[PDB]
């Protein structure tokens, strides 16, 4: 039955530069960071609530394994390894909370929604900030 798992291919990025821009990234960076969200693409296992998840492009691939409920290691967008801890909201929207294992800096989250029309929408906040992604079934 229909739930997150499947393969799935992004259609659209709103604020990614934003994003990264509170997260102390310079521009020539930023602008290639952006060009390579392009080809986000985004594999979720699911059972139950447990998940997993791999996220790549085109040269470089990350798998995480979470159980809702349960925290877990990973790292922040910009790659600062951070615990995390993942909630639903709804039937079809989870949310996670992160910490830094070490130092200081923003405060991250991210959430991942299933619409009613079939997207999954990918939402990455930084303080203020709030990056979209938006996602269909490849
Ligand atoms: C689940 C997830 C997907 C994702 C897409 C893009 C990036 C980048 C950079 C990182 C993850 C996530 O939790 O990312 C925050």
């Amino acid at each position: 039955m229909p739930n997150f798992s499947g393969n799935w291919k992004i259609i659209r990025s709103e604020n990614f530069e934003e994003l990264l821009k509170v997260l102390g990234v310079n521009v020539m960076l930023r602008k290639i960071a952006v060009a390579a969200a392009s080809k986000y693409a985004v594999e979720i296992k699911q059972e139950g609530d447990t998940f997993y998840i791999k996220v790549s492009t085109t040269v470089y691939t990350t798998e995480i394994n979470f159980k809702v409920g349960e925290e877990f290691e990973e790292q922040t967008v910009d790659g600062r390894p951070c615990k995390s801890l993942v909630k639903w909201e709804s039937e079809n929207k989870m949310v996670c909370e992160q910490k830094l294992l070490k130092g200081e800096g923003p405060k991250t989250s991210w959430t991942k929604e299933l619409t009613n029309d079939g997207e999954l929408i990918l939402t990455m906040t930084a303080d203020d900030v709030v990056c979209t992604q938006v996602f269909v079934r490849e």
